[PDB]
């Protein structure tokens, strides 16, 4: 009964769904899945998600994992509450298609090499493993480029799916957070646009609930 | 009209070419000469800035990423040819199981499928030897995916569910090549994955781009 | 206190010193070095360590670096209080050697295969990334053969470098205890004499200190 | 009947065999071998070449695989014809020698460098893949010796093998084209001989026919 | 001032130099390169051979290195002395086609394995080393499927290249010998064409010259 | 007497050779075949159950691992030949601190001293390292700064620190990494003085 998400409040992904269901202002439980322990490596999280990643997340009788498919449900179920997370017109397909490239782009370009950084900057630290700082290097060119391409699109639109704040923005807001505090941090600052497109969607009441 | 940049041979590209045959459109492939590094130059760059097959075009929109112009083919010409889309498109929980099966594609499909067509077939064309270690750790990733899958059709025909979608044309072009591999055997030995890899690529739209 | 640990509480290497001066009952400050900030590659860690590793310690004047190198000074500076980590008679040139060889054979052959086992088997798992079950598979076959060896010589002597606890005993217990909590637990439990050197060793008051 | 060239255009090997016989003015069939569909390792390809590499040749009844045999092979029996691509006395066996050694040289210290630097920078970005940037300077740094020593070569005489273009030159011509569309190219640019003889060879109509 | 040969009298390439000298009766200096000193790898060396590998070679005023095209040089400047080392009919073009595929398959299909397993099995122990026994089954496997082409080959020719002894058969000679004193020796013996040909070319007189 | 069990080429054996002729001692060398995989089997497995050269006896007793080899021999004989300890032996302090240096030379010189020599003397001879080459380059700045402090690695005199190093670099010194130690002016000065010993040149 009710919306429910399987996961843990440092994951970068559970923090994805966490921000879109503020962004709402939809009330939901957090039910906490104990990495330390491997509980997302063992039953009962299998069966909510086989291959053994969180978040999951249900809603009602609807049962779903993967962050972006379920921010995206959250965006369409509930579009007409809260923030909209879709383009102003919702309707209008061509800018969704819009929205959907930098969705992808998000996806396939920015989150891999975020997700390393962060891996050897922070999550490696915590540990007492040590940073491979040749992974750090390559990881920090490939961003610098996926960065340009931004700063480029950032001069011609507020967002990056065009003149209101979207999912495309949304789903880069936890990685950002915990690349905020690295050294990785310069990449952002370093680029103006970059920059401010930064300070607004991490000030948001929504990201800030979750950090 | 329709215009796709890429090229005949790249999994991305077919996998925009076939949801244009699917629904009957009319365009032009306009080839990008890989071997000769097009994607890394302009003019190339100026449609994808990050270089990589396909790009598009409907008119005046411009668009990349082969997941996102299937999506944009299956939403504005959803009334002609099939259906990409769930039955009740309206419907937006059935959206969302569609939705968890392409990012599942993406995520969990496709990047082990692409190591194992680049191990077994792309490396030997070149002078490369296969990885055999590469293989047997790609190969027991794939047997893990294809096993949920296996659970999951016993369920319903097509992996969103009863009907034929873009999760299920999204795997075509990767599972196209590896039937020419040993890997041929992780498809074959689960009977309803079998099954629902000989519909899929048996449709007049996947033959086309073979 | 005199003595300061610079190091990470939860690394193999630190906890290694940190029980070797519980086992003395030594006062000491444990420094904790913040890896996610870069403080073991900036001054004043360097001037500790100029490899930018942890741990590094300080008794005094007296700077060290090398967990291994370090135990073994506390182990002759501090050796006629607490527990003795020497041999018993700690003059005896041969039996020294003898402890030798095991701190020796721990360092080559039992550490670097025990540490891929915990980073494939629990680092890697806690975040989003997957087990690679062929290291797995290899190193736990490496890891056999070693138990063999000291199945062989737990069946002459309560312990590694004779009838007592000593260094060689002591440098296992940081892994032995990150290990314990993964399947490759069996390894040693499989095994009835290393199982009871295990059980012994774990369950001493100075490891349970630092778990 | 005729001649028959068994490979693919894009091949290196291949389109060595075919440079050679548009210099001879020769009439032939290329018969395409589908290299993404394994081909070259199924029968009948096998039967013209056990090892299941491109290209395999046929004059007539003479069967031929080994694109450097075949090249020789072509230089001698249509020697009077087109270009020589013997030296001038063909006769003079301490001359043939000479081409030899650069023959040799082309095939064991610039074939493979060059591949794998084609590989790195080419062909891995058509697949997904990541350029191996330390296997790119690794690789650079052999081939800069290799260009190193073509310079001095060249300061003696306008090709590697003497006064007139030879197979030596000849069997670069492939690689070269597809290393001038990478940032290798600077290899070639930067040594002033090396460079002329590059553009003199490229711009040659039979390597442009292949092109 | 007469033909010298520059290397090492264990050196398998040095040692095809050697047999193909002895096989035409040639007078020749032995003027020894001392490796383990890397004498190779400095002037004057290098000034025979910038690449750095033994043999070098020499001939009155004409220097060349790489054995094999030392090898045709030698059976093309003294054809007409001892054993003919080309073919029969040495002007026959198709004839000479056929033993250059030979030789070119001894260069890339052959010496690399056949090297491989000669330093795993042999010259490892030198350095003190222990033997891959990983590699050697995976270079083994390779071994196997060249002879039997080999095989296959020698039913219908009594040699590599026709009925006659020739370069082809000439450069495999001294990575048999050492492979003989190895356990791969099994996979020449295995195969009763290719053993009965390995009997005949390592019985030669100039092949036991070298042993 | 004194026996070792190993191959006079193995780095790991040259090291016990040269401590022990550093101390002028008899001994005799007793070849392990390891082309005949005369290390994995018995009886050289009942010296090491972990078929590694070199094994070592002397009288009664039995010792492998080459760095337990060394220590042993520097007590056990410390009062002839060259002192391997400390000058003031009974020195705690003093001790830690070249137990710190034998740590760093088996943890962060010898894996890759070892593999760069292994890729290069056969690279150069049988015709079968940047990323080794940074490395070694970021420890030889550590012994670099380290030796403007004293003349060797322990402090003003040789010791084990120092011995342990010299097989690896022997064979180094016979490839281009050469230059790392030539482009560095106290590793070089150190280089010299270490592999120009006579129980060094001995083994070489
Ligand atoms: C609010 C909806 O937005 C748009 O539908 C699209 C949706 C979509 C509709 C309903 C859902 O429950 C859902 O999760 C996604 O998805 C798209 C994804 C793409 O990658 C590209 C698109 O053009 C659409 C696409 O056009 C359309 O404008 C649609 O007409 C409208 O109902
Ligand atoms: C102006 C467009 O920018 C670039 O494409 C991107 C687009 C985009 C493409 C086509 C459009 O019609 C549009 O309005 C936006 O959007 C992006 C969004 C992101 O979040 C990140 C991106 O890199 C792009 C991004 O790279 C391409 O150069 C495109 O062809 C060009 O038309
Ligand atoms: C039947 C469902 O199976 C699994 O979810 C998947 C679903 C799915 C299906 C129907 C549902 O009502 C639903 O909530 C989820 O669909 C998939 C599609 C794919 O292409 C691949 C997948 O791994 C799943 C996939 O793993 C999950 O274990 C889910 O909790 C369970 O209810
Ligand atoms: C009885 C002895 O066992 C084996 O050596 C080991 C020794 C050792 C050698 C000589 C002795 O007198 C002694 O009491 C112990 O100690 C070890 C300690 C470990 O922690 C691990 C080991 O593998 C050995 C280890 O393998 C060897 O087979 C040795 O040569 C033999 O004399
Ligand atoms: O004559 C031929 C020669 C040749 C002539 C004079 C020389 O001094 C020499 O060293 C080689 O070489 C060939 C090499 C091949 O690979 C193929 C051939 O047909 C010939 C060929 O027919
Ligand atoms: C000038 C020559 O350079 C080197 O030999 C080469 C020769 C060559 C040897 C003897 C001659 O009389 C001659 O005119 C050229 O030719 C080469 C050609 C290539 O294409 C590549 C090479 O590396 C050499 C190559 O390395 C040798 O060091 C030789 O000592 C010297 O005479
Ligand atoms: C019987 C022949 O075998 C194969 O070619 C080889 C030839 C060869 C080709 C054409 C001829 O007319 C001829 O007399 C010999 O010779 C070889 C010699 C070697 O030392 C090694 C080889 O693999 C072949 C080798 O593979 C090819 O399959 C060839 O097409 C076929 O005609
Ligand atoms: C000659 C001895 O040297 C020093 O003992 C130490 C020894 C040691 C003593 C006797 C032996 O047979 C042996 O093989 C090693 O080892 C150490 C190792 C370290 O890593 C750190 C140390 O401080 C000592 C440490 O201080 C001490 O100065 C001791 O007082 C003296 O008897």
């Amino acid at each position: 009964a009710g919306i429910k998400v399987f996961g843990h409040p440092a994951s970068i992904a559970t923090r994805r769904v966490l921000i879109a269901l503020h962004e709402k202002n939809l009330d939901f439980e957090l039910v906490h899945v104990e990495l330390k322990d491997g509980e997302h490596k063992k039953e009962p999280f299998l069966s909510r998600n086989p291959f053994g990643q969180v978040p999951a997340f249900e809603d009602g009788d609807l049962k779903l994992f993967e962050s972006r498919a379920i921010t995206q449900y959250i965006a369409h179920r509930y579009e007409n509450q809260g923030t909209n997370l879709l383009q102003t017109d919702s309707k209008n397909i061509s800018q969704y298609a819009i929205m959907a490239i930098g969705m992808q782009v998000e996806d396939h370009q920015f989150d891999p090499v975020a997700s390393k950084l962060a891996f050897e900057q922070i999550f490696k630290s915590i540990y007492g493993l040590t940073t491979d700082e040749a992974v750090v290097a390559e990881e920090e060119a490939k961003l610098a480029k996926v960065l340009d391409v931004y700063e480029a699109r950032l001069k011609e639109f507020k967002y990056l799916a065009g003149e209101t704040f979207t999912l495309t923005d949304l789903h880069h807001i936890p990685a950002i957070q915990y690349l905020l505090g690295t050294p990785t941090k310069k990449l952002f600052t370093e680029r103006p646009r970059v920059n401010e497109w930064v300070a607004e969607i991490t000030k948001r009441p929504a990201s800030e609930k979750v950090q």
